[PDB]
């Protein structure tokens, strides 16, 4: 036995509110964490 | 009743920024100047 002790963790979620929206209700494809993408987008061409 | 007034200038420009750039690879969905139209549609939705 290691102990009978335990340090668990509370939820985790993703709401569509930034652009997730203009995406689902105008295109089809809502990328789930899509903001860190989509600026990683506009960064990697630049490098 | 000669010799008017036009633009010179070709009208205008449409490229695929981030706003469409990430709309358009991600998903494969493209939308017409998103900036105003996802600004405009995110302001009604609060309205």
């Amino acid at each position: 036995e290691d102990t009978e002790a335990d340090v668990p963790v509370t939820y985790g979620e993703m709401v569509l509110n930034g652009a997730n929206l203009v995406t689902a209700l105008v295109m089809g494809k809502a990328v789930r964490s899509l903001d860190d993408v989509g600026r990683h987008l506009l960064d990697m061409q630049e490098e």
